[PDB]
């Protein structure tokens, strides 16, 4: 999950884009990492309370995962738009 | 996750902004900023709701830190909304 | 609009407690505000201005979400307790490091 970031930075570097584009390409990937980290923290808290299933436990994890999904969608859109424009 | 509640209004506001941003005659960089700033609001709202779910999971008995966690989560949503408004204002002010 | 009113109120409570309770949060708040004001007065294009502002504001957003998580953990009273705080703090640090780099990249180009 950490190799994805490095690969993206390398691509952003290997690409001949201006500083602004490079910042957006990289920051969009960093945001995904941030959100995953926050989602995992919440999952850790849920599991801390106990292993017994609960409606609100699943809810918390679903909300967290949805946030990761939105961040990934935001990253894909970003890379699609800037590379379409670059080329 | 459960798009059948108050995530409706939040989510259509976001969705509508993405659609508007998709149609605007702006450069690529601007379009990305318009879309991601509203996208961030959705992300932060989702994380905020998740925290609220964990708090409610623990129980109904009130605790100072329970209210604090929820208050902190809301403040984050507020900052994200202010960031989106500022973004759209700065970028669109030319139009 | 009554929902937004109550939500605005929780928010102010959140900012207020964060501020009152830790100097580190207050000093971080000063830093962000100083960066927004500088960004607001720099001779840069609209796009660059937004990146300068949204990077340090993301820092504030992540700081608050992480603090929310700390509050939940502390509320419960713990290997996963430590793990939750660890994952949360990493998130804060990524946000901060990204803001600093973003500011260094952009200002080096415009200066
Ligand atoms: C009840 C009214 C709701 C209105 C929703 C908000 C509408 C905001 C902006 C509408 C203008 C859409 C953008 C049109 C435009 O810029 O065209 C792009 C350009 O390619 C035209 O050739
Ligand atoms: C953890 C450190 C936080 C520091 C927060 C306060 C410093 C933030 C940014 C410092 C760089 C901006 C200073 C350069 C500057 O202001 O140039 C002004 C420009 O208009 C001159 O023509
Ligand atoms: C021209 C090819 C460009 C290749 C790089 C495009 C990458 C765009 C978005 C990646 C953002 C996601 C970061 C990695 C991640 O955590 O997602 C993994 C998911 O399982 C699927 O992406
Ligand atoms: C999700 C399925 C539909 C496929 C669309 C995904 C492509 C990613 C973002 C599309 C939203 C922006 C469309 C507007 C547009 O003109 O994009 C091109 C940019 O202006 C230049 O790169
Ligand atoms: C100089 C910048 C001016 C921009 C300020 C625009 C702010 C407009 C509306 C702020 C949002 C109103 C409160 C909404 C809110 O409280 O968020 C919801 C809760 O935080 C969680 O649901
Ligand atoms: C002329 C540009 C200035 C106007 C800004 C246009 C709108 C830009 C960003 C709005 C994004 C916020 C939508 C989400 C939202 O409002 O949720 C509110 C909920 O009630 C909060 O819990
Ligand atoms: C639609 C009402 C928006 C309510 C919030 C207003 C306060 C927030 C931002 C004010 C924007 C001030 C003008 C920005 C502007 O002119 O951008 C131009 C670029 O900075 C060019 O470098
Ligand atoms: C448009 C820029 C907004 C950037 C975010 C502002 C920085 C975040 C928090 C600091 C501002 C919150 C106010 C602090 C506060 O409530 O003070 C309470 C009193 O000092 C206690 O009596
Ligand atoms: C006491 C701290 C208050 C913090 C200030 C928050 C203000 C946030 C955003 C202000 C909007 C930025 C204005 C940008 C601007 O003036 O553009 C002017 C351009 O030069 C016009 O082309
Ligand atoms: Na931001």
């Amino acid at each position: 999950e950490g190799v994805a970031v490095l690969l993206c930075v390398v691509i952003a570097a290997w690409l001949d884009v201006d500083a602004v584009t490079r910042v957006l390409l990289i920051s969009s990937v960093m945001l995904v990492m941030i959100v995953e980290l926050l989602n995992s923290a919440i999952e850790a808290v849920v599991d801390r309370i106990g292993s017994e299933y609960h409606e609100l436990s699943g809810r918390a994890k679903d909300l967290g995962s949805a946030a990761v999904l939105i961040a990934i969608i935001d990253a894909v859109i970003t890379w699609a738009i800037l590379l379409w424009s670059h080329f």
